[PDB]
């Protein structure tokens, strides 16, 4: 039975399953779609269910599956996320948006039958009302940014720190400080890599046909910079 | 079985050959739609330029992804065999040549419908069509006719390849088939009938490995 990178030698079918709390505004969001990591692309749609959102949805984007990076063959022995398949990953992440509130997230990535799925709990806390994600100040659009990945020997895992850069409507930057630590679910052998960074680029749209509050999501990561 | 058909599935070969002494190994990787009958597929031969023609291998390169009509679903052996599958054997004759042997099991791998098969060729001239290569690189239309096997509770078929020779002369390689299930318990015994099979062969321009592109489509009918 084919494992770890074998996994993903072809195109992938995801679902991602976020349950979101910030302020005490509670939503839910789910979507689904395809990844195909020999060329490092994710094509997802997602709905939010609950209704409009009450947070931008750049905000989510980072928080909505590394495995499906790019890695070139001179990179593959750095590639955890996939060796962890198909029992998956643990990732967790505190991000503090300058000025503003807090996320905390934790989620799995892992194979559930034959889909790989995301399933996410977040809680954000002490947003001000008239600031950017409450306020809704977010261009709907994302910057380019590059992940630098670490080995987390102790948890036999990695970690990451990065800031991501969300334009705001008046023409300032919204800050948002990312700390992230990734655990295997399995107990088999996993690599744990040399430093080293992805990086990422994603373009957010939308569906011309679809009422419900709803983001359209490409995206192109690849792996690099022993 | 039937229900796990109702998708898009993918899929992998393996084929460890020798003919005449000559051993090669060939993997394929892509994906079966049976909804649409669709086989969409790519083979590296691992061990370099392939001592056969890659036509004559296809027969033995899924029958489970075959396009059977709301009305003959009840006819659809290969799928009902699934997850555990079936073992597929075949004798086959080419014409003032040698013979391939084959025996293959077919089935599910966690979500991939896996398809392994043992090849053996013997007693081929070298410099016949198969081992001199002189087979067109392409693959006609057929009808495989599909009968039921209620001793061994599958199926048998018998049919006739016609494989175009570079001088227009035609290869004729008859197959004789028997599928065999791999688990205990349910299949289904099909009436008569037959599969109606297109085929294309294709290359990957950017593919230097020896290879072949396959793109099938396949529609079961009654008697």
């Amino acid at each position: 039975m084919r494992k770890g990178e074998e996994l993903f030698t072809g195109v992938v079918p995801i679902l991602i399953e976020l349950d979101g709390d910030v302020n005490g505004h509670k939503f839910f969001v789910r979507g689904e779609g395809e990844g195909d990591a020999t060329i490092g692309k994710l094509s997802l749609k997602f709905i939010a269910t609950t209704g409009k959102l009450p947070v931008p949805w750049p905000t989510l984007v980072t928080t909505l599956v590394q495995a499906f990076s790019r890695y070139p063959d001179h990179m593959k022995r750095h590639d955890f996320f996939k060796s962890a398949m198909p029992e998956g990953y643990v990732q967790e992440r505190t991000i503090y948006f300058k000025d503003d509130g807090t996320y905390k997230t934790r989620a799995e990535v892992k194979f559930e039958g034959c889909t790989l799925v995301n399933r996410i709990e977040l809680k954000g806390i002490d947003f001000k009302e008239d600031g950017n994600i409450l306020g809704h100040k977010l261009e709907y659009n994302f910057n380019s940014h590059k992940v630098y990945i670490t080995a987390d020997k102790q948890n036999n895992g990695i970690k990451a720190n990065f800031t991501i850069r969300h334009n705001v409507e008046d023409g300032s930057v919204q800050l948002a400080d990312h700390y992230q630590q990734n655990t295997p679910i399995g107990d088999g052998p996993v690599d744990l890599p040399d430093d080293h960074y992805l990086s990422t680029q994603t373009i957010l749209s939308k569906d011309l046909n679809e009422k419900r509050d709803h983001m359209v999501l490409l995206e192109y990561v690849t792996a690099a910079g022993i």
